[PDB]
């Protein structure tokens, strides 16, 4: 199957999809759409929104998928990255939900004039952000292995790395000297997934 | 097992958990915590946040669960409400993600003075809300059965009903004469789940 991932230029919602395929060792085509080209392409995308995934097989079948984390969960399940038991499934989902909570705080800062952007950053960094980082640390602490859940890569590992990258976009040193569990998780994940480490280093 | 669901007084994040147990016919204890009693109870809750679920078996084991939709997904999976195939799993998750997007627009209106609350309501109702309602309508259209995904209740059905209830909290008539798929889905769901219909009618 040819898998084409269609998104805007950056690590936004598509990152969960990209990292899942990378970690699972699945080949795919990147299609980054520029702001200027979007109006033309928008009507050709079922549902008119990105990320979208177009899967084409060698017998002419075309499957369109939308909703970034639903795509990511589907692919993760296919490649045994959603937990091997019900309990591990719950713990995978628990960390995804916590990471997504944190992501929504980050979202508050987007498409705002610099002036109120810094006010929001200060608000969230003095409010919900450290609360969620600690809660995530507790989730990581409870793992029986080196990763979010056990010793094998799950979607939870991938969503966490992406959201932490957004936190450090807001304040580069926010995690410095703090949250040892999150730092250790990043080390362990990159150690366990050379494919992901290479991907993260290569990223434009 | 005794299942105790702990939340604040209302339909907020706990609703997905409550509706899942109701639809699956699982008995549980409701524990609603008042604003005034929260400070005392907060330290006794692992992670210090609600919803939380405490499950106690008849051999003294105590299991604590947090993160509302991770709990809901876990319970839904246990009771065959997350899809019967990978494709149905994806479609369940697609509608959950769409419904949660809509929920986050609703969240924008919370804990705001009446003045800017109405400005935000007008903004979202003229912006992302109708966009997401239509996208949800398309998801429903693509079902092979009467419900969100097939003919049997899934977590997607339940999350959708709860989020639509929040939209109508903001504007009672927003769906009137519009979004026929959403109206039909509500009818079909209540028809298919007398347990849920009774629960929704009884709600305080
Ligand atoms: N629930 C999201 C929704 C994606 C979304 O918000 N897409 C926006 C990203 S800019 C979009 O494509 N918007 C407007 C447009 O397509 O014109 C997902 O994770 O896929
Ligand atoms: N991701 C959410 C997080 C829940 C949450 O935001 N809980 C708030 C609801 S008011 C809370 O308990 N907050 C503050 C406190 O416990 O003092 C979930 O769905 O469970």
């Amino acid at each position: 199957d040819h898998i084409k991932v269609i998104y805007f230029n950056g690590r936004g919602r598509a990152e969960s999809i990209l990292m899942t395929l990378v970690a699972a060792g699945v080949n795919y085509e990147d299609e980054r759409i520029s702001f200027q080209d979007w109006p033309k392409i928008k009507p050709t995308i079922p549902g008119g929104r990105l990320p979208a995934v177009k899967i084409t097989d060698n017998h002419g079948h075309v499957k369109w998928m939308v909703e970034s984390l639903a795509i990511a969960r589907y692919m993760a399940k296919k490649h045994h990255m959603m937990g091997g038991t019900e309990e591990e499934y719950y713990n995978v989902e628990k960390l995804i939900g916590q990471a997504e909570d944190l992501e929504h705080e980050y979202y508050k800062t987007l498409m705002k004039p610099e002036e109120e952007k810094q006010k929001i950053i200060k608000e969230i960094l003095n409010g919900k952000v450290p609360v969620l980082l600690d809660i995530i640390c507790e989730s990581l602490k409870a793992s029986t292995g080196k990763l979010a859940v056990g010793d094998k890569v799950t979607l939870a590992d991938l969503v966490l790395i992406a959201v932490i990258d957004h936190v450090t976009d807001l304040d580069k040193e926010f995690l410095t000297g703090k949250y040892p569990e999150i730092h250790k998780h990043r080390e362990n994940l990159l150690a366990s997934s050379p494919r992901l480490a290479k991907y993260l280093s290569d990223r434009a």
